[PDB]
């Protein structure tokens, strides 16, 4: 897989397929966390930013170098900062930052300038050519947390939900459900019954088996 490093190898971008890369930063907590980048015929259209807001600027001229487009949308899975620490950056920069409104809500309890709160339940975007759903399936690492799904390529986007095979606990859990997490993971795995690939928040991107392994990590 084509591999794209920033000058100092704190951001990376990993193709997945044509329209489609992982977007992965090194931030101290020293942690990487991982995003999306979808290039689309519209812009471009960011899963998750980053830690915060040096990062996501870096993040973002990357990007629009390479694709020569805009960043136009990003999609904010949770208010933790690996996902939100970059708000600023957006607002600013007149990015459209998405999420639902429990997650906006969360995110100014939490002192962050506010996304959107557009995001229901279940949401269908659509970036030009790029179909995106996004879909809270209940809560597990926080609250808030959800998952997002490109139906055209059969891959999810887990964020913190889903532990990468690396993870060998449940690591963060100041603010999480562990009970209703194994449902929230059921809830996925009914909604999406084929997955081609499943991109973890934090580790190398894999398949359904990570939300298996998520489960086992719960018990
Ligand atoms: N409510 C206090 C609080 C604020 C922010 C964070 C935070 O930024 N956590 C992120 C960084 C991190 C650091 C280490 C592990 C993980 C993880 O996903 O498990 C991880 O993901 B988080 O979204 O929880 C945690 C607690
Ligand atoms: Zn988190
Ligand atoms: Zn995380």
């Amino acid at each position: 897989k084509t591999v794209i490093k920033n000058e100092t190898g704190t951001i990376s971008i990993s193709q997945l397929n044509k329209n489609v890369w992982v977007h992965t930063e090194l931030g101290s907590f020293a942690v990487p966390s991982n995003g999306l980048v979808l290039n689309t015929s519209k812009g471009l259209v960011l899963v998750d930013s980053s830690w915060d807001d040096k990062l996501t600027k870096e993040l973002i001229e990357m990007v629009e170098k390479k694709f020569q487009k805009r960043v136009t949308d990003v999609i904010i899975t949770h208010a933790h900062a690996d996902r939100i620490g970059g708000i600023k950056t957006l607002k600013e920069r007149g990015i459209k930052a998405h999420s639902t409104a429990l997650t906006a809500e969360l995110a100014k309890k939490n002192g962050y300038e506010e996304p959107l709160g557009d995001l229901q339940t279940v949401t269908n975007l659509k970036f030009g050519n790029m179909k995106v759903e996004t879909f809270y399936p209940g809560k597990g690492h926080t609250e808030d947390n959800i998952v997002v799904w490109l139906p055209q390529y059969n891959i999810l986007v887990g964020g913190c939900l889903v532990k990468s095979t690396s993870a060998k606990d449940l690591g963060n859990v100041a603010d999480a459900y562990v009970n209703e997490w194994s449902t929230s993971i059921e809830n996925v795995l009914k909604r999406y019954r084929n997955i081609n690939a499943v991109v973890p928040g934090h580790g190398e991107v894999g398949d359904k088996g990570l939300l298996l392994h998520t489960l086992d990590l719960l018990k």
